[PDB]
């Protein structure tokens, strides 16, 4: 009879409580930049959506981040560039600097603030107990306060947390994916890294919200603490589903199906069988003891829930026991 509607548990209404221009990216105006002001340097990395450059801004001789966009819809351009200039100067929050478009090519590019080429995903290994809990309440900063601000990332994953560990600096990059939430509103459920991807993404729920972002944290956190990338490790779509079935069990994920009243699709039926709900005990080995503690367990599995509603906020993240020595340590600067 059709799937059952849901809602955030916070920062439900924010955007209705904001002016159109606020989320209506389609109506945009873009304010384009002279892209003579910067020299592109060396070529930092590539991608499926954009290629990122070192460039030098020559009127002030500031060094910047250049992200030059591969052919995509107008619009997807406006929303990422709203998206950008509605989280400017929040927590961890990468800052657009400039918007320029070459005078030939009619190709755009967005110009970011410098940070060193290094992400997550680099440093995770070497990193001890305390800084995986450093950073990770870093990254809470960021997801609550775009959350806060009405606005879902919806590919948090390693390699989009830049990471300045000299100076313990953090942003979180690319949110060419990102959109505003509306309460009733259904999305685009393919999004995100396949590692990364919540079970709502994968049944094809598309009345989803903030707490997709608090699913992928969680697979960070699980890749991290127990030196296993990517921890939910399937083939395709829809055997990654059958990856998380066989941790977190089928039972409780027949029961969010029944509660949503899911139309699953049949190619599930003959690939998902029957799971228990594993302990989180059985990825715990010497080499990784060190990074896993009864708090980061009780922590991981709060957020890796089935049912989006009932995994934690960023808020309630951050005021988990797992970061008690974190938030003591910032009280005392
Ligand atoms: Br700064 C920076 C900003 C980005 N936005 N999307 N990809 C990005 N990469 C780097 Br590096």
């Amino acid at each position: 009879s059709g799937p059952v509607p849901s809602r955030a548990r916070v920062y439900t209404d924010v955007n209705t409580h904001r002016p159109r221009e606020y989320w209506d990216y389609e109506s945009h105006v873009v304010e384009w930049g002279n892209q003579d002001d910067y020299q592109l340097v060396r070529k930092l990395g590539r991608g499926k959506y954009s290629e990122v450059f070192e460039a030098i801004n020559i009127t002030n001789n500031e060094k910047v981040v250049v992200k030059i966009l591969k052919p995509v819809k107008k619009k997807k351009i406006k929303r990422e560039i709203k998206i950008l200039e509605n989280l400017r100067g929040g927590p961890n929050i990468i800052t657009l600097a400039d918007i320029v478009k070459d005078p030939v090519s009619r190709t755009p590019a967005l110009v970011f603030e410098h940070v060193n080429n290094t992400d997550f995903k680099q440093l995770y290994q070497t990193l001890t107990d305390y800084d995986i809990r450093f950073y990770m309440y870093e990254i809470l900063k960021a997801l609550d306060y775009c959350h806060s601000m009405g606005i879902m990332h919806r590919d948090v994953k390693p390699h989009n947390v830049m990471i300045d560990h000299e100076h313990r600096k953090l942003r979180l990059i690319d949110w060419g994916l990102a959109e505003f939430y509306h309460p009733g509103q259904e999305y685009n459920v393919r999004v995100a890294s396949r590692y990364f991807k919540g079970p709502e993404l994968l049944v094809d729920y598309q009345m989803y919200d903030y707490s997709l972002d608090m699913w992928s944290l969680g697979c960070m956190l699980a890749s991290m603490i127990f030196r296993k990338e990517p921890f939910f490790h399937g083939h395709d779509n829809y055997d990654q589903l059958v990856r998380i079935a066989k941790v977190l069990g089928t039972e409780d994920l027949y029961d969010y199906i029944d509660k949503y009243n899911i139309e699953l699709d049949p190619r599930f039926n003959d690939i998902l069988g029957r799971h228990s709900r594993k302990r989180w005990e059985r990825f715990v080995h010497s080499e990784n003891q060190h990074l896993v503690s009864p708090e980061a367990l009780d922590f991981l599995d709060k957020l890796l829930r089935y049912d989006h509603q009932s995994r934690l906020t960023a808020r309630e993240a951050m005021e988990h026991p797992y970061f008690y020595t974190v938030v003591k340590d910032q009280a005392r600067m």
